[PDB]
């Protein structure tokens, strides 16, 4: 009737923050979403009670103000884009991306110009880099989730992969660049990707493990890294919960063995590799922060659960 | 028969670093050391196997070498430490510090003839230390330094006449006499961190973590020969062993249990010091990671060093099984 969801961050070196601009930033990303009236009256609930304000300034608290309002407007129009979700509609995002001071047609659907008015505005405080890394890393997500979503696992290990990109952990890493110039053969350095794809993949862990409750309650569970588990490994779930905290633990243990060891380039790029590292360990903090004080995974009752742990299995919806 | 030492830093993330003057440093404070001849010939052969000069090279491998060669005769100074208190006792204990805190206090006043050769030998590892040890640093050193050497005569009285510890007090006693106090010291060489920042109760905690785990190492590294010689009796092994009713493979599950819990603090609250702008907060972070290190230092000498395992330690840094010592 009841399950104990792991405490995977309970020693995790980075410590919950949260940006100061927060209370700006979600008073300004809200404003700037809901003035398109784009969200149905359901929508607008969660998006509201959601708080991706919240993620977004957990996600991004070390970081200037104004990249902390990036931020927001990024996981807004992750959530726009979902409730408004195929090449052709895809293919208007990404030409409001390449081309931000382009008027968008006026019998096209209103994500075109949400995405338009984001980049604009983005591209204010992400320097040269990071805005190219955003934009080949958005269009990625963008396939992975929409342009292949009809299409849309033989063991877990294949669900990780196609997972890696549909998270949407990609584009958001590349905020964390916004004044850096990482060049590519220190972005692509094998131990960098090592730590970027450990974090990953905890992020991964972490949601699945807080959205496996309602899901399951409703049959949506098929593709949750829970009922993944206990059909490949033949468990409950209770081992299932055991299973997933140890992957969880052993990933962790990698990055924690590997993230001040990367070899050194010299100034100014060992600064940058040092910051967004954190970045990355930060990351990890806030997703599973936010999981537990928004209201998406377990309404109003996961801050008792964060500390306790038990959650009640949902009974079929 | 045979037992197996924890892999207590498996997944520590500081990695094994040696400051690049190791060999002058060694070479130089050596010679500085043994020009005294205040060891027996024994004593003398140990000084030399031990290489107190490698520790001190892993502990502070990111500092100065200047500073490095100062934690080369801090640590070697350690060894002199051991070797001559061993003839005070409680009623010798407070001159014998005086003459060795004024020596510190007066680093340019030759010794007295008629005294331990100890007051000099201190007078000149200070007389060079403060040449490149800020304000701060030295008034860290002396101060705790101080604190130590009391502690160290105590504990051997104490030892002596069998008062009892048990795990927590026996802990309390060791996070003084074993020295990572007065060794912290130099870590603040160019700091100038106001008491407020230092004596924080975060940072406090940070330290004390640090020591502990320093002190279950050293003790995992040292009972075989001391169970051999009837000298365990103040030996976290055997403490545990007593404390807990348990066995031999029993106390060193314990003590990586014990061992993970102080990693886990330890991990878990070195990002979270608040914060107090520059210069301040980049000394914090600096001071902190020579205490995340410090911990990987003392791991790698324990293993490489003649001090514990003679020539074996490599092997049993790999394969952490260690066949029991017969009776000396
Ligand atoms: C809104 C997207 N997401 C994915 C877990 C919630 C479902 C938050 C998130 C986005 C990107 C990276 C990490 C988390
Ligand atoms: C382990 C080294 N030492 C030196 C006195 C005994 C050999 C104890 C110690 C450990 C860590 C820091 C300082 C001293
Ligand atoms: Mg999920
Ligand atoms: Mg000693
Ligand atoms: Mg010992």
């Amino acid at each position: 009737t009841r399950f104990f969801i792991p405490d995977t961050l309970a020693n995790w070196p980075w410590p919950r923050a949260l940006n100061p601009a927060y209370e700006q930033c979600k008073a300004d990303s809200a404003a700037w979403c809901e003035k398109y009236k784009a969200f149905s009256p359901k929508a607008q609930k969660a998006f509201n009670l959601c708080d991706f304000n919240l993620l977004a300034s957990l996600a991004y608290a070390h970081l200037p103000e104004d990249v902390n309002r990036v931020g927001c407007d990024l996981m807004n129009l992750f959530f726009v884009v979902d409730e408004h979700s195929v090449h052709v509609w895809v293919e208007i995002i990404m030409d409001a991306l390449r081309n931000p001071t382009k008027p968008r047609p006026d019998d096209e659907p209103i994500v075109g110009e949400i995405s338009r008015t984001f980049w604009e505005n983005a591209i204010k405080c992400l320097g040269p880099t990071s805005q190219k890394r955003f934009i080949e890393t958005f269009e990625t997500y963008l396939y992975a989730v929409i342009v292949q979503a009809d299409d849309r696992f033989r063991d877990v290990d294949s669900y990780m992969v196609v997972r890696r990109d549909t998270i949407g952990a990609k584009p958001s890493f590349a905020l964390l660049e916004h004044n850096m110039d990482l060049p590519d053969d220190v972005f692509n350095h094998p131990l960098l990707e090592d730590l970027r794809t450990w974090c990953i993949d905890m992020l991964i862990l972490g949601n699945d493990l807080c959205s496996y409750n309602v899901e399951q309650s409703r049959g949506d569970d098929g593709h949750n890294i829970v009922k993944l588990v206990m059909l490949q490994e033949n468990i409950d779930l209770h081992g299932a919960m055991q299973y997933i905290s140890d992957m969880h633990d052993d990933l962790a243990d990698k990055f924690l063995r590997n993230y001040k060891n990367m070899p050194s380039w010299g100034q100014p790029i060992d600064e940058w590799v040092t910051r967004y590292i954190e970045g990355l360990g930060n990351w990890v903090r806030a997703n599973d922060a936010w999981s537990f004080e928004s209201w998406r995974y377990f309404k109003y009752d996961g801050l008792r659960i964060q500390k306790e742990r038990w959650v009640e299995l949902l009974p079929p919806a």
